[PDB]
């Protein structure tokens, strides 16, 4: 995906819940830094709901393909609110851009 273009989006519908830099506060929502191979419900300080803390899945391309097209659908009960992204492409390239700024 495009990093760029997946900047573009994370600002304009992830950022005002959500940092990704190493060290980065949490806010409504954790702090992404080191969410790629990491099982759900493990940013350190954050307090989860048991379903987030239970779906016990791995973070990648494709559980992040699956789980940004539909929050509630893939953790039910999650008090993330969000109602999804539809579209393929704007996934894939927020994906790519979080590859990128979690691991930096
Ligand atoms: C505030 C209104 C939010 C917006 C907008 C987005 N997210 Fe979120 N997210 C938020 C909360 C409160 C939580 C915790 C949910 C819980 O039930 O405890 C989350 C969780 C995530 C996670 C999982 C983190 C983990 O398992 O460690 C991811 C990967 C995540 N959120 C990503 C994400 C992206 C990419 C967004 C823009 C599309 C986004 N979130 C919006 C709060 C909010």
């Amino acid at each position: 995906g495009d990093v760029e273009k997946g900047k573009k989006i994370f600002v304009q519908k992830c950022a005002q819940c959500h940092t990704v830099e190493k060290g980065g506060k949490h806010k409504t929502g954790p702090n992404l830094h080191g969410l790629f191979g990491r099982k759900t419900g493990q940013a350190a300080g954050f307090e989860y709901t048991d379903a987030n803390k239970n779906k016990g899945i791995t973070w990648g391309e494709d559980t992040l393909m699956e789980y940004l097209e539909n929050p509630k659908k893939y953790i039910p009960g999650t008090k993330m609110i969000f109602a999804g992204i539809k579209k393929k492409g704007e996934r894939a390239d927020l994906i790519a851009y979080l590859k990128k700024a979690t691991n930096e």
